[PDB]
């Protein structure tokens, strides 16, 4: 986990939206068992192998409750694309490292 921002709420308009790039943010929870257990794993490899073309962050809805409303994340794990302020694109469930690196270049181009 070194190299993933720990979100808030506090922090997410800063961190997020006002930051240059693109950035993956994991809404996630420990009452979500083996399917967030499953892509954390990943995530590290993710945040190593794209450092530079982008951030990985990761916002536990139960501590910060006002986020995923505004974004409409009815189930974790939910990982939200942002390019530059702007939702890019969703990936809901758990998945696999080929299948994130299809979806994360497809959407960095
Ligand atoms: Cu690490």
């Amino acid at each position: 986990s070194d190299k993933i921002i720990h979100l808030t709420d506090d922090s997410f308009d800063t961190d997020v939206l006002k930051a240059d790039g693109a950035i993956l943010v994991d809404f996630w929870a420990e009452w979500c068992g083996r399917p967030c257990k499953m892509i954390a794993p990943i995530l590290d490899e993710i945040a190593d192998e794209y450092q530079g073309k982008l951030t990985v962050a990761k916002l536990n809805i139960d501590q910060n409750p006002g986020t995923a409303p505004k974004y409409g994340i009815r189930g974790i794990p939910t990982l939200l694309l942002f390019k530059n302020g702007e939702v890019a694109a969703t990936k809901v469930g758990a998945l696999s490292k080929g299948q994130l690196k299809e979806f994360l270049d497809a959407n960095l181009a």
